[PDB]
């Protein structure tokens, strides 16, 4: 019932009690571990337990548990659900809920930052043009001229499930991908399907390698609509290397603002299906994953060639050498252009400190080791040596089906 | 039931049915995943089912399930258990068992090789001197002048748990570690406690940075005895770098033969508490873990110093740079001396081919992602992108308590 986690580098042992407050299921059983699997409406009856659980933790958090104001709010929400089949969160609850969904995100190494989140309440939004406005304002606020600030914008909650708000983009800012007669892929291969949806809905694709995609926004269950984000709001960084003068000629760039927009925020049983949120990048996300995944920009081969490495045999570690250089360049470029970025050493060191705070202050910290350990140089980061327990707490961010599969036109 | 795994790089989807044969528990529940936890006397009653399950598996593998020989062997083992409380494996069953424990080892990336395992049957062994002789022969056979061959030596099984055979070394070949009065460590800090035991038992320590430890061997529940492996049997590689000529002057070397000696082999309910096994290295085990863990040789700083990397900010990626150079050095050095080694790209690519094969022919391949993914350059290896299912099959290799924690000293 009480669980221990050990760090094998430092011998520090922490005791987890927070897992006993775990609501949702993991995918694992006593017979099988699904730890490495990527992906493993509410009737009146289901909603009240969920609301009570949430309000209890909320009132506890402001040191008012069992107070008249606590009991009063529980009755008010109970009455509202009994009458309307749903309920509305107070601003204070919504903010607490959003901060806690981030605090609970077991796959996020950046959670030391969880209490500094700007929450933009977009529950009064009714159209896609309204959504576009809210999103530009979020983009501009979060970007802050390179001095990035964490933010989330929360559109109206699901009702009967036929009037869903959705941002169809997987992130607010991404690059288009196009299949060519050639048989190869121009731009980002991850976005080929989405790019085609944009085209089939009207978008004039410039057909380049780094074309910022249009937002495709769905309000109130309606057909989604296209908008170009003002370019002056999309802060991009040209990638150069501090030692290699040829690096700029690869013609690489990335965007400054990582902003996930396809997830669902669950607070007190309510479901916010459009809740784009953003922070700032850890360097490896771009340099290792975006640039080097075989199925992404896949640039290792071109870079290795320019370095004049021996690509005859895997054992020369030519991939590993090129990988480090690409990642030095990402960090140097962002740092030179004064755009907030964190390297994997710094971010994992901060996460270990955050785990210790959470264990000391909350009795635990759900973490998914498979996600938390950076995709390069794993064991030279402290997280590699840290046992982590993974479990699901609410409020939470959850995955949801891509809208093009669900939506009826 | 069927469980699917997806490779996110290739979109190849595989279907597991083999998990239906898993008996042991994982540590996980519906409410918690213990996937990153390092470590998550049998009665007759519990023994016959375990024997039967094993012999059914063996007899199926040789295409003799339900034969007279299968039935006679069940009857014979049954009778042996009831009368003597245990039983003895036939040589053939021991071989099959040890190969399968390797095939089932979900933390092992090298399992493409599982069917090529030399099994040395050391069940007639009775003394520590006998164990020493068996282990020297294993070392010489496995080493094979650098052309490494996988092998395992299997000492007598547990009886009442008061008469255990144990190799106290965690690996047959490892370097001493010595804690100095000033709190620094000479040699391998992983081996400090074990080094202290060896010293106390009477080992004369040379006190250098790469002193091969003596074997500390326990037979039949007796107090363990020290033995020095003949140095001519301990193949070592001096580490140098193909471009950096100062690399040699770091004074680094490593041994060629990775040989785990502290695990317990379970076959058909029987427990082999001393079963040292060996293969060949994947470079990262030495270049990443042994050399660069903060709690091991910890050479990153000195290497990066000598490379004149910018060390004042982690964001220069100096550690990552020095890490790649060290790992190039390890593979170059082994290759130059003709000692078998595999790089992490080759080994993971082979593992994925092994895993796909296993899914087709066996219905699955239990794998622990946390261990299988290499400790550098994770996502440029194909295993990073491969979903894996982890479950426990027998025969198996298991952890067991360090023997200095449990041994009853006879004096
Ligand atoms: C402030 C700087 C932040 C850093 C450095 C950071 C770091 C990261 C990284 C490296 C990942 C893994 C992404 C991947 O590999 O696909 C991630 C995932 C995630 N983060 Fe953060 N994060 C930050 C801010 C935030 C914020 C502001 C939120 C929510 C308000 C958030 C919630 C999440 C969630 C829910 C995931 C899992 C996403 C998924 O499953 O695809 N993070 N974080
Ligand atoms: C032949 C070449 C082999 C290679 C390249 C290889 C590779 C590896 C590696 C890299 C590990 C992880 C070690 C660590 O990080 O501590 C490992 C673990 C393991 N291997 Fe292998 N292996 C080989 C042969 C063998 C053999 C012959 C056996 C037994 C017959 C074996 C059984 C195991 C077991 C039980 C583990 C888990 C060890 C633990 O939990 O500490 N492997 N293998
Ligand atoms: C808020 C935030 C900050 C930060 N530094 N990084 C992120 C993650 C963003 C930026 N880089 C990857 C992207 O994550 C979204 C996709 N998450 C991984 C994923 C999940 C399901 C399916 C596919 C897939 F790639 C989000
Ligand atoms: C047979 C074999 C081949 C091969 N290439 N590698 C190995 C593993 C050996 C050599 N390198 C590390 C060592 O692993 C032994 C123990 N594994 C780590 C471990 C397990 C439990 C607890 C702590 C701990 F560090 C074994
Ligand atoms: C199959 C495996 O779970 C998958 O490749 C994971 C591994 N770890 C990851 N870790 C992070 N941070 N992001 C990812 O996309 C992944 N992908
Ligand atoms: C806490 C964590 O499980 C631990 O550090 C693991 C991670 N993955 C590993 N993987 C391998 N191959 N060997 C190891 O020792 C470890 N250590
Ligand atoms: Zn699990």
């Amino acid at each position: 019932r009480f669980l221990k986690v050990k760090n094998w580098e430092t011998d520090v042992v922490l005791t987890d009690t927070l897992h006993l407050k775990s609501t949702l299921e993991t995918g694992c059983t006593e017979h099988i571990c699904m730890g490495s699997i990527m992906l493993p409406v509410r009737t009146k009856d289901q909603l009240f337990p969920l609301a009570k659980e949430f309000l209890d933790q909320y009132y506890s958090s402001i040191k008012r548990f069992g107070s008249k104001a606590h009991m009063d709010r529980l009755e008010e929400v109970n009455k509202e659900i009994e009458s309307t089949s749903t309920y509305q969160l107070k601003d204070t609850e919504l903010i607490y809920g959003a901060k806690h969904a981030w605090r609970n995100a077991s796959r996020c190494v950046g959670r030391i930052q969880w209490s500094k989140l700007q929450v933009f309440d977009a529950r009064d939004c009714t159209t896609a043009h309204g959504m576009f406005n809210y999103i530009c304002n979020h983009v501009k606020y979060a970007t802050n001229k390179g001095n990035l600030r964490s933010a989330i914008t929360i559109f109206p909650q699901r009702t009967d499930g036929k009037h869903d708000f959705r941002v169809w983009n997987s992130q607010l800012i991404r690059y288009a991908g196009y299949k060519q007669p050639d048989g190869s892929t121009l731009g980002d291969p991850a976005n080929v399907q989405f790019t085609e949806i944009c085209i089939q809905q009207g978008w004039k694709a410039p057909r380049g390698r780094f074309d910022v995609l249009p937002l495709l926004l769905q309000a109130n269950g309606n057909d989604p609509e296209l908008f170009q984000i003002p370019p002056e709001l999309v802060l991009e960084v040209p990638i150069r290397h501090p030692k290699f003068d040829w690096f700029k000629d690869l013609g690489l760039k990335w965007y400054g603002l990582p902003a996930v927009s396809n997830m669902l925020l669950e607070i007190g049983g309510l479901e916010f299906s459009a809740c784009p949120f953003s922070g700032w990048y850890m360097g490896t996300e771009i340099g290792v994953r975006d640039y080097c995944d075989n199925s992404r920009y896949n640039i290792l081969e071109e870079v290795a060639k320019k370095m004049d490495l021996d690509m005859r045999k895997t054992s020369s570690l030519w991939k590993d050498q090129a990988l480090v250089e690409i990642n030095i360049a990402v960090l140097y470029s962002f740092q030179s252009d004064k755009v907030t970025i964190v390297d994997h050493h710094s971010a994992t060191e901060s996460f270990i400190k955050h785990m210790e705070n959470e264990y000391r202050c909350r009795g635990g910290c759900p973490a998914d080791w498979v996600w938390i350990v950076p995709p390069m140089s794993g064991s030279i980061t402290p997280v590699f040596h840290q046992e982590m327990l993974n479990y699901r707490l609410t409020p939470s961010f959850e995955y949801q089906p891509d809208p093009w599969n669900t939506h009826v036109w």
